[PDB]
């Protein structure tokens, strides 16, 4: 229930050293369903009603693929989930069978925004991608939050195109 | 050796109906290493020397994940690989445990460009994403090829940001 999704060694030690007092950054675990996880995602976009059985099934799917999916959380110093982020590591043939990190689903509870938590999430996901051998990490963002990603040391690389069904 | 990576039923019948005479669109198979596959990817970006053993290992990794990775090819009417495209299907918690299709590594041999082959690749990957239950498909592109994606029925949705190691 409390077993981390992936090795705690994958959490950047430099990030751990600089996080605000009593805050924690750590891998997701199954029991995080009970600690406000999905409510944090609600700042990003819509989530829907997800029951515990459905959570458990999707969590186990992800856990079976813990060398592709890295989901982590930031907890306040009450252990409440206040921030989320994901890295998905894609395998390619190009770049001598290279791997690309994709940062996804970055969210910080409104009341906890503007305290460097999002920066620490991005730094932590960047650390994972580099450590496992990715040649780059990419993500898509809006014009309104490009400046956040600039401050995280990302640069504009292209355009996101979409087709919604 | 010739076994398709994924079910031929996942190849859009409408696309099959409209492809240029004697051209084929089909899933990747292991033996495509021998039919010019990696040379097509060289129009996109750099590939590197990949030997057959390395190909086989990465192919088998992908094949083990054929419900996440869909790689397909366009063959001319000599059965030579002249176009490539990939869809990677990401699992989310948001959107009621939704899935997002990611189109990757689209390439058409220079001599075979401008004949609707890239369009057919995108239509085929779109068909797979919708059929397996994705709520959208996204990709990143350059300013110089945005017009191609417009003609494929995609719309600008945001910015791609990158951090190269
Ligand atoms: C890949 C994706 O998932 S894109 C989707 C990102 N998520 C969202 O937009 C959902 C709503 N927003 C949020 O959850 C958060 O505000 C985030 C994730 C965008 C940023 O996290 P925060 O914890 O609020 O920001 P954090 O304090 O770490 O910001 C670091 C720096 O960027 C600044 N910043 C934060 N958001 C923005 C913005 N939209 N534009 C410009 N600057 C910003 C901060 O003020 C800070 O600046 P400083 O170094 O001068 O102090
Ligand atoms: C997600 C990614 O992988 S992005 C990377 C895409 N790949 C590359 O850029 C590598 C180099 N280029 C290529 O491999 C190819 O030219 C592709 C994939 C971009 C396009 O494939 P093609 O087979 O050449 O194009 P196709 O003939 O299907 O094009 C469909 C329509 O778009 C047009 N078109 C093609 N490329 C472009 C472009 N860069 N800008 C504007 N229009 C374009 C065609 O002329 C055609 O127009 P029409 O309907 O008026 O005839
Ligand atoms: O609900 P959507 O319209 O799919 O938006 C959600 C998406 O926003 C993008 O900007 C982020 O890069 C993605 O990580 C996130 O999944
Ligand atoms: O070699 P890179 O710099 O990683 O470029 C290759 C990448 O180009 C992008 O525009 C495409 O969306 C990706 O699918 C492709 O993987």
């Amino acid at each position: 229930e409390n077993t981390p999704l992936f090795s705690p060694s994958l959490i950047s030690p430099d990030v751990l050293a600089v996080l605000p007092a009593d805050y924690t950054i750590r891998p997701l675990c199954r029991s995080d369903y009970k600690r406000g996880y999905l409510d944090v995602l609600r700042v990003l976009t819509t989530v829907g009603d997800i029951n515990e059985e459905q959570w458990n099934s999707r969590y186990e799917w992800i856990r079976a693929r813990s060398d592709e999916y890295y989901l982590l959380v930031v907890c306040d110093g009450e252990g409440r989930i206040v921030g989320t982020g994901s890295l998905v590591v894609e395998r390619k043939f190009i770049h001598s069978l290279g791997m690309v990190g994709h940062i996804e689903d970055i969210a910080v509870e409104k009341g906890q925004q503007g305290k460097k938590l999002g920066l620490r999430i991005i730094q932590a996901l960047d650390y994972v991608a580099e450590k496992v051998g990715c040649y780059k990490t990419i993500l898509d963002c809006s014009e309104a939050n490009e400046g956040f990603y600039i401050k995280c040391g990302f640069k504009r690389a292209g355009l996101e195109m979409a087709h919604y069904y």
